[PDB]
């Protein structure tokens, strides 16, 4: 069903900073080009939409996209079929999408000069990284080279130009000021769900520790694990004996804890190898980071908490990509979603 | 004012092309950072977004922010009002509203490198422009210099951060490209309406040349003049005596002559002087881009046309800004592009 009842529907900027140029600013001399004297500029700044039902119940969801990506990944699959956004907004909660900072909607911070560069001031680097197709279609596990399906797979195939389409570069700008975005966000929102993806999984349990407004967490294919200082496990190589997984993030141990007051869930796709796969690097990073993310979960669980990990395979749900939420099966990781919402009261009012 | 009903909405990518990296991708090789090295990346795509009203009437609307924006203009104002993309699928129109590329959700082509750079290929260049408050501010006739608003203003005042945190830069992709997207999207959807605003007007009249589909075009306060090759008017100066106007676009005459088989509307704002101000850059701009543009309307109607240029103040509406449609008096300014589409049947199936 693709029908949708809104009470109202919008969009707004939130966070951010500003920067200002040297020299003052003459409305008498040419505007264009554009210059940086007397200029004040807006950076980091973050887009934010949301879409209210008529008769909302429960707590608002804010959907985070992943590394390289935008809302729209909420909003519908790269083959044209309902997003997570419709779904919940049918499921009768208001749902926000964001683009942070640096993505999409989001501010890229740039000026008139080299990209990031304010006069004599980096901003953000010049210099860029960006995944290709061939290391995206590996990261996300569609299969294990570029061009070739797992069996099993729930990708929309036919649809792959569609969905590289969506992703891209991101500039520079530090964690914090991401994480700054959000928490004002939520504390313009009030109490609410995080429901991250990759990227920006560590980037939600950050928020938490920093806003009780956040009273759950979901996270699909969380990319970076986090564990309180000096606490880090030990955590293997991959299976070429010179690579690691990204660097734990690290936070105080009273910032930690808080992370213990609230339910958490880690959402795992299909195909990730139970041994070491030498052959296939991202499979075998994907290995090695559910395994310390299943750690990461214990060490909140050994603080009175209630972390959980669930492999959608021990759910019923075979193939799933590392976007399990814009997979052919979406509707039914949706019912899962739903579960975990209304088991925990928050889909009630 | 705020509820509407949806018969399905989503986005989708559309349009750009590929460029490729040297090489081969090795799986078994670690694939973050990232690298050019057998790479294969989508550039120049545009993002799209459709909200569809249950038994529309008449054609579908295409909304197409000016320089330096995004869709976010069509969705809500700087103050969080409904934007021309809810009130007009309460009109009963289909509403399409893009994300150009190089803006928002369309792609920005960087790669691993310096910003734009792809090995030896500059895709686009690394040196970017970028308006300031205080440009923006002129620019859209808020008040003649920054901080200061003219009398009877319809600008939302007290949401300044709103509004400036809405606009960035745009990495310099090819008109023709971006040109090339929305023909493609024009195709897609069938007969249209385009929507325009400043930056993507001389766009808009280049995309109806080349798509008849495009059955009519409004363009709110469009900032380069198009004429026959060849047949541009004497155009003065501005009163600086240094500066002129954009050099307006030039098109073949068997092109613009399509232009004139179609209703087109030019609609303009308040404050434009009538007579040379010197102090005031961006307003003696306006007077004379104004100028231009009711001269490359008439050559349009020579032609046989349907072109006409609206000046809001002399339909009883004073105080708007270059961006009408997202003032306080909106749903006025909505009011007379319904009356608009009614006139030429274009809210009729
Ligand atoms: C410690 C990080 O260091 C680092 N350095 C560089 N270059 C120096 N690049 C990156 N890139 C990413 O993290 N990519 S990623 O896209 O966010 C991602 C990665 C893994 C798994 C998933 C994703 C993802 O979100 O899939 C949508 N990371
Ligand atoms: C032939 C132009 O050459 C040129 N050169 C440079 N730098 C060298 N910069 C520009 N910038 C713009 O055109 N800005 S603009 O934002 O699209 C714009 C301008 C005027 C009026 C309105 C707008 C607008 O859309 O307001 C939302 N133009």
């Amino acid at each position: 069903k693709r029908k949708v009842v809104l009470a109202e529907q919008g969009s707004f900027y939130i966070g951010g900073r500003t920067v200002t140029g040297p020299g003052k600013f003459d409305p008498s001399k040419p505007v264009i080009p554009y210059s940086n004297e007397g200029a004040t500029f807006y950076i980091n700044q973050m887009y934010v939409n949301f879409q209210a039902p008529v008769r909302p119940r429960g707590l608002p969801l804010v959907f985070w996209h992943g590394g390289g990506l935008t809302g729209h990944i909420w909003e519908s699959t790269p083959d044209g079929r309902p997003g997570f956004q419709t779904l919940f907004v049918q499921d009768r909660h208001t749902v926000y999408t964001i683009d942070q900072p640096g993505r999409g909607r989001g501010n890229i911070p740039t000026f008139n000069g080299p990209f990031g560069q304010l006069e004599e001031e980096s901003i953000v680097n010049t210099v860029t990284g960006n995944s290709s197709k061939e290391g995206a279609w590996v990261r996300d596990r569609l299969g294990p080279a570029p061009g070739q399906f797992f069996e099993n797979s729930q990708f929309p195939r036919g649809y792959e130009d569609n969905y590289f389409k969506e992703m891209g570069f991101s500039p520079s700008i530090s964690s914090d000021e991401i994480v700054d975005a959000v928490v004002k966000l939520v504390t313009h929102i009030g109490p609410c769900v995080l429901v991250t993806h990759a990227a920006s999984g560590v980037l939600g349990m950050r928020v938490a520790t920093h806003a009780k407004n956040v009273r759950g967490i979901v996270a699909y294919e969380p990319a970076t694990s986090i564990f309180p200082k000096g606490k880090v496990p030990e955590i293997p190589p991959l299976a070429d004996k010179k690579s690691q997984i990204f660097p734990p993030f690290e936070i105080q141990e009273s910032y930690f804890k808080k992370l213990a007051k609230i339910p958490i869930q880690f959402v795992f796709g299909d195909n990730i190898p139970k041994n070491p796969k030498s052959a296939y690097w991202f499979l075998d990073w994907w290995r090695v980071t559910r395994y310390a993310h299943s750690l990461s979960l214990e060490a909140i669980n050994k603080l009175g908490g209630q972390a959980s990990l669930l492999d959608l395979p021990t759910a019923g749900l075979r193939g799933n990509t590392a976007f399990p939420f814009t997979d052919r099966n979406n509707v039914q990781v949706a019912s899962l979603l739903s579960d975990f919402l209304g088991k925990h009261g928050l889909d009630q009012n």
